């Protein structure tokens, strides 16, 4: 760990490491440290809820390699060890490179002084800085207050290490159970019911909202969804809300505000996350108390000399408002572009992100914009034409294919794409353009649609 390095990033995770590859693009010469509280060195995290559960290698636990939607298979880093220059070396090697510094973790920073103490007490000065500190799984009180029996088969999932032990348990118990609806609760469901399809085992999903994916989706749709993920082989519970979690004779009891009980062998937790803003304190940077997250400006910046990027950072969409967002590709997009504005580039967030998802063979979309269940929508399918707060949606319909239109005024703002592939390029068009638009139907053409 040298005392100064011209490039800091703090985290180790997908952002970072989108900044070191874009600033080493915009200058060769350029030396670049992360300090990185994971003992791993930078890897994607949709595999270990996706893809890594489908592999037909045994050995998938140990490569943790897997196959891409198309074929080509990979393995879960971003780039092999060899390719990253010792910590020590940074200062020397000619040409420069990226080092990583493994498990420290940053517990102080001093904006004053282009500074950051860490948790050993080594000190770093800085030119150029990124937070790129990610979230931490948010805890549900109900296991937070409860004993060492009950916490002991509690996992949060975010890291490789919950994928080794989530994969190893789905092997030895007779039933587990996921709390929550959102993103991670229903893809890993899928993941854990195809599994127990095998062995017969159960797997229960249980959550408040009337149907999976209720923050993103609207009534009809989410309610859609989730039938389909009952057909993966999972026991969805809806308008659950849970009272109390307790062992009895060796098993674990869920307690529901209901009245009914629900026992299993293992719970896994995903409700939400909380973005890592420790380092806000002593920097004594702005903290945004609506959206969470370090609040920066439309190029990211914070301070002069410090940027943010991925799940911590709240920032200005010149197009869309100010929000945060927490998905894979975004946290590539808004690493890219800190790592140019390092380098003196000066662009304001201007290419949109996306996201996607998959729950088993006939739930696939993806989105872009603001995404957001609480906003009208419009929606056009193969089959109905539904508006949501050309008529009102009617569930039990068949919504396998269509658009769905998320809008501010008559101005489309998010888009879905439900089930339609290749057409992303268009969907960025449209938001760009932000026009109010008279007739939605004429706009899902562009979907062919029909
Ligand atoms: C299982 C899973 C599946 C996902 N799948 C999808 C998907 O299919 N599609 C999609 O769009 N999105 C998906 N996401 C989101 C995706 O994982 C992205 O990683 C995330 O949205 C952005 O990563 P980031 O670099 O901003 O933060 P992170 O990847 O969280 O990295 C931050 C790193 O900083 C470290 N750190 C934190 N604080 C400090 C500190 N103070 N000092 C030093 N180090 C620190 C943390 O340990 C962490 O390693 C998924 C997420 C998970 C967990
Ligand atoms: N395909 C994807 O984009 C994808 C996949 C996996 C993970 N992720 C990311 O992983 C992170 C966390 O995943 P997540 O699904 O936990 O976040 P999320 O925000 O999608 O989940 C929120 C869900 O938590 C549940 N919840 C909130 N409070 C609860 C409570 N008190 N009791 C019971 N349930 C409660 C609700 O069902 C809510 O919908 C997110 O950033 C998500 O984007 C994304
Ligand atoms: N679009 C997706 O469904 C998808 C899937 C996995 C990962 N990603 C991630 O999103 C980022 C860039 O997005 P992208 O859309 O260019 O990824 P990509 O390179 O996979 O896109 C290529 C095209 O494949 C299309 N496609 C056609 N048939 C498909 C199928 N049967 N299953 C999945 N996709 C199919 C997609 O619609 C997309 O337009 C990358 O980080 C990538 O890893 C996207």
């Amino acid at each position: 760990a040298p005392s100064h390095v011209p490039f800091l990033l703090i985290g180790g995770g997908t952002a970072a490491f989108a900044a070191a590859r874009s600033i080493r693009a915009r200058d060769p010469g350029a030396r670049v440290l992360i300090v990185s509280e994971d003992p791993e060195l930078p890897y994607m995290r949709p595999p270990l809820s996706k893809e890594l559960w489908f592999s037909d290698d045994p050995n998938v636990t140990k490569t943790l390699r897997f196959k891409q939607w198309n074929g080509k298979e990979r393995s879960i880093y971003f780039q092999p060890p060899s390719f990253y220059v010792s910590a020590q070396d940074l200062p020397h090697i000619e040409n420069g490179g990226v080092a990583v510094l493994t498990g420290k973790k940053v517990v102080q920073l001093d904006v004053r002084d282009n500074m950051v103490k860490l948790n050993d007490g080594s000190q770093i000065t800085y030119e150029k800085c990124l937070i790129a500190t990610g979230g931490t799984p948010r805890s549900l009180s109900a296991i937070d207050r409860a004993g060492a029996e009950v916490k002991s088969r509690t996992t949060l999932f975010r890291k490789i290490g919950d994928f080794r032990s989530l994969e190893k348990i789905s092997r030895e118990v007779k039933s587990i159970t996921i709390i929550g609806g959102g993103f991670l609760g229903s893809e890993l469901a899928c993941a854990l019911g195809r599994k127990a399809r095998a062995l017969g085992t159960e797997v229960i999903q249980l959550f408040p909202e009337k149907g999976n994916m209720g923050k993103i989706l609207p009534e009809y749709l989410s309610n859609w969804t989730m039938e389909k993920v009952r057909r993966e082989g999972v026991k969805v519970m809806p308008n659950a809300i849970v009272q109390s979690v307790g062992v009895s004779s060796g098993k674990l009891l869920i307690k529901l505000k209901d009245g009914r009980k629900v026992e299993t062998d293992h719970i896994v937790a995903a409700v939400g996350l909380e973005p890592n803003v420790e380092l806000a304190k002593t920097g004594g940077l702005e903290i945004d108390s609506d959206f969470g997250g370090f609040r920066v400006n439309a190029e990211l910046q914070a301070r002069s000399n410090i940027w943010v990027a991925g799940d911590a950072a709240c920032f200005y969409d010149i197009k869309l408002g100010r929000r945060r967002v927490e998905h894979h590709d975004h946290a590539v997009v808004s690493g890219r572009l800190a790592g140019e504005n390092m380098t003196g580039a000066a662009k304001p967030y201007w290419h949109q992100s996306m996201f996607w998802s998959d729950l088993g063979p006939d739930v696939g979309y993806e989105a872009i914009g603001l995404v957001d269940s609480s906003l009208p929508t419009v929606g056009v399918f193969a089959k109905a034409t539904a508006q949501d707060n050309p008529q009102a949606p009617v569930q039990g319909e068949d919504y396998g294919k269509g658009v769905i239109f998320y809008l501010r005024d008559k101005v489309v703002v998010g888009i879905v794409l439900w089930n339609i592939f290749n057409r992303m390029p268009i969907a960025r068009k449209i938001i760009k353009d932000g026009e109010q638009h008279e007739d939605l139907n004429e706009v899902a053409k562009l979907f062919n649609i029909h």
